[PDB]
This record gives structure tokens, C-alpha cells and sequence, in this order.
């Protein structure tokens, strides 16, 4: 039985990754982490004993300590960690950018990831496990008003390369999922887009209106397969 931790499992891509893991292997176990306790408890209930819900904010080290304690007690091992929790706000031009909101975005998208990797590494070394990071095309392309988010995914890509280089017993891969039909894209269209140049926002509303947003299960099946089968050595540390 392989045990995967998925952060951000209460909705969107991360929820789809959990479901795809359970669909693709009958023995696999998943530890689902996010703040929304009611959603996670429903995931646990629907998954026939194969999901352990751990509710909490990943930016608190108490969450991460409890996550590892409970995973080890219930399943005894960690084989894969899917780093999917993330936030997009603040979507603001640099001339208007609220640095306190930037600090919060980095807590979620990067500093909590450093803490999660540090605390899981002893178990992941034993299992030769794979760390999977959810990145974005914004990590290399400068979307208007997204300097905070895009810079944090650039930092995340580098952190994945650094991890693979320092820890040869594990594998690490940073994967952008394309554009995915989730609340984060809905937020772009209906909330954040008023801070974006009209032409820049029109790219995302066009994708929506043309029915080109991916169902989360589609990129989610690729993370699930990587979580179950491992990262291929020729892509270790890379961004794809
Ligand atoms: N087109 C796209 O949608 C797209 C494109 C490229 C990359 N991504 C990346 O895909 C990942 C998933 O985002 P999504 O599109 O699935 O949006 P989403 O549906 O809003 O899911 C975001 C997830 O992160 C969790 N989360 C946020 N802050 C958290 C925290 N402090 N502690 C724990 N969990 C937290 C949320 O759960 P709670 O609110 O329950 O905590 C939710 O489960 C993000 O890293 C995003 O950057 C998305």
C-alpha cells in the first residue's frame, strides 16, 4: 500500500488528485489536508477507509506536526507528497501591491512547503518517495497583476530543483497543470480580473467561454499516476 499526502484536498485540483489516486489503485491510501474540515470529513466518509482527513492551515507548523503524527499512526509510511495548496491573491499591479498580502501568499505557496518537506523527509527517504509540486505557467510568464503569485511559483520551481539535488534518495517534480476549471479561475473571472488589464483578463474569460478549461480530473490523473508510480529519473528536479 502506497500512502500519498495531498494538500489542498478540499476542492479543485487537489480533490481531483485524491479521487484519481483512489480510482487508479485499489490499495492506495491518501492523507487529505486543507482547512475546510467539513469537506475533508466527507472525503473520508466516501472513501471506505482509504482517506485520512487532517484539517488545518498548512502555514501553522502544528498542522504539519499533527499531519505526520496521524499519518504514521494510521498508515505507517509516506510514499508521496503532492504540494497542491495555494493562493493567487494579491492580484494587484506592482504600483498598488499590498506587501502584507504578499507575505501571506508566500506563507502558503512556499514557506509552508519548506516546512512540510523538512518534516516529511525522514519518511520519504525510507520510501524513496516522490515530491510533486503544483506550479503554474505564471512561474515563467509575466501575467498582468500576478507578480506575487508568479514569483512564488518561480521560487517553488527552484526549491524543487534544490530539493532533488540535496536529497538523492527522493525524487521531485514541479508540474504546471494547464488551466483548470476550479474556484481559482472563477476568482480570476469574477473578483481579481477587475485589477487586471482588460486584454489580460480577456484571455481567461475566453478560455472559460470557449469551454477550454480542463476538468480537474484530467490533469489530476497525471499527478495521481506520478504519485503512484514515481517520478522518472530524467525529469527529477525539473519543471514541466
Ligand atoms: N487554472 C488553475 O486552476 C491553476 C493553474 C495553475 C496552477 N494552479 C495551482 O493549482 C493548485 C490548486 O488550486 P485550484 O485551482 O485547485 O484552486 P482551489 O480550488 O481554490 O483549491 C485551492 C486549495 O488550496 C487549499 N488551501 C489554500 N490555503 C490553504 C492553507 N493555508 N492551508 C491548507 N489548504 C489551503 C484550499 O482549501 P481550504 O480553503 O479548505 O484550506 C483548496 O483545497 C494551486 O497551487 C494553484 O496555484 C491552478
Amino acid at each position: 500500500t502506497k500512502v500519498t499526502v495531498v494538500t489542498g484536498a478540499s476542492r479543485g485540483l487537489g480533490e481531483a488528485i485524491v479521487k484519481q489516486i483512489l480510482a487508479r489503485n485499489a490499495d492506495a491510501k491518501v492523507v487529505a489536508v486543507a482547512r475546510s474540515a467539513e469537506n475533508l470529513q466527507k472525503l473520508e466518509k466516501g472513501s471506505e477507509g482509504r482517506v485520512l482527513a487532517v484539517a488545518g492551515d498548512v502555514t501553522r507548523p502544528e498542522t504539519i506536526h499533527r499531519l505526520i503524527e496521524e499519518t504514521v499512526a494510521k498508515f505507517g509510511r509516506i510514499d508521496s507528497v503532492v504540494v497542491n495548496a495555494g493562493v493567487l491573491e494579491p492580484v494587484q499591479h506592482i504600483d498598488s501591491l499590498d506587501v502584507d498580502l504578499v507575505r501571506r501568499l508566500y506563507e502558503v505557496n512556499l514557506f509552508s512547503v519548506m516546512d512540510l518537506v523538512r518534516q516529511t523527509l525522514p519518511y520519504m527517504r525510507q520510501s524513496k518517495g516522490s515530491y510533486l509540486f503544483v506550479s503554474s505557467g505564471a512561474s515563467t510568464k509575466p501575467y498582468d497583476a500576478w507578480s506575487a503569485y508568479g514569483s512564488s511559483k518561480a521560487a517553488l520551481n527552484y526549491f524543487c530543483l534544490s530539493l532533488a539535488t540535496e536529497e538523492p534518495l527522493i525524487r521531485a517534480l514541479s508540474i504546471a497543470p494547464g488551466v483548470v476549471d476550479t474556484d481559482m479561475q472563477q476568482d480570476i473571472r469574477e473578483v481579481f480580473g477587475q485589477n487586471m488589464a482588460p486584454d489580460a483578463l480577456k484571455r481567461f474569460t475566453d478560455l472559460h467561454e470557449n469551454k477550454q478549461l480542463l476538468a480537474p480530473e484530467v490533469p489530476g490523473g497525471f499527478y495521481a499516476s506520478l504519485a503512484l508510480r514515481g517520478v522518472p529519473e530524467n525529469l527529477n528536479g525539473r519543471y514541466v
